[PDB]
């Protein structure tokens, strides 16, 4: 009976992919989504905190003057690491989204998920447009695992904040904003934008959340 | 949200472990379970029934002169290598979890997945008694996980049958069975047999089921 073909598979998928579970932990959060296990640490966020402070805390002194639109922007709010996460994981199911036929129900399956992952603060998502539940399968679920642990290696691949050239950072955008990923000494700063990324305009800057995911989650992954 | 409480978690959880995906591919099975993915084959099968066979190996017959139980053995028989790799993950739980610090949390639903793994072929296991469903969080879930991930690894550290002083097999006693796995020139070959092994009795016979399970398998988790 594990041979024969069933609705037992589109369920358990359904609930790998449709839940984002959290665990507390002395060091942050264990995170399981899509059968896949992070460690969320919340060290480096209060030096986040302090940043966005014009405590003159130097050393630092670069960092902030690297990203003036996140650490002096009055329009640029601090997330939690897990949103950065959510924001990442949204991230690599996009960069690879983008490539679909409009199928298009697996494509929608994908931006379902993603959406959910990248503006919500939710465990759970209720897709229930189910022509895209039986788009739901082993198949896609081993894809989407693949494609998150490429993305993932992607990220390693990434050079801390440079001046010779080394690239440093990823731009992913979705359909209503920016994502931005950047290495740096602290760890990937993990940003969100409009899609005409405002925040940068230094003169006037427009909204921006962001965030840390500090090296540590990606390392497990090598 | 995701971070509210528990009844989400543990039928993710639950989901994850009770259930034995499984989809037929050109070289064998993938295979999801505890959230982790296998690739089994049945590359070496053919192979095993020639063995059960006279002659047709002079080059195997050394290979197959350390398992008279199991190549010159009536009540022997050759099971599939799904049928290896849920011996294995069986065994991982007997020897990891089960046999070392007397698990209470509970031993007790470990002891009912190793048992449905073990000894069934079925895609799901219904857990009842409510008192063990609730022993199921993503901590331990986790440790399952890990825990699985360390007897993978002890089974690659096993080398080939050799006349050196190398070891290169593993015996695991159940409630009911000796679980044996050795590796050989084949792969992994996974044996169970009753508790006093009564299929190593030349004379008379005890009844064995055996099967191969692929280096490649494994490989994936190094």
């Amino acid at each position: 009976m594990i041979s024969p073909k069933k609705d037992l598979e589109k369920g358990v998928v359904l609930s790998d992919l449709c839940n984002f579970l959290v665990s507390q932990t002395i060091q942050g959060w264990k995170v399981y989504w899509a059968g896949i296990e992070f460690d969320v640490t919340h060290k480096g966020m209060a030096l986040l905190h302090r940043l966005k402070t014009n405590d003159f805390a130097p050393a630092w002194s670069m960092t902030r003057n690297l990203f003036p639109h996140l650490f002096q922007n009055p329009n640029s709010t601090i997330e939690s690491p897990l949103w950065a996460l959510r924001v990442i994981l949204a991230a690599g199911i996009q960069d690879q989204l983008i490539d679909q036929s409009l199928i298009e129900p697996l494509a929608g399956a994908l931006g379902l998920i993603s959406d959910w992952l990248l503006t919500t603060n939710t465990n759970h998502f209720n897709m229930r447009t189910q022509r895209v539940k039986e788009q739901l399968s082993l198949k896609m679920l081993s894809l989407i695992r693949s494609n998150i642990l490429k993305f993932i290696n992607k990220l390693d691949a990434l050079h801390v904040v440079n001046y010779n050239g080394l690239l440093s950072s990823i731009e992913i955008g979705t359909q209503n904003h920016t994502i931005i990923i950047t290495r740096t000494n602290m760890g990937f700063l993990v940003e969100l934008q409009e899609p005409d990324k405002s925040a940068m305009n230094r003169m006037k800057p427009g909204p921006a959340k962001f965030s840390l995911l500090h090296e540590s989650t990606l390392k497990a992954f090598t």
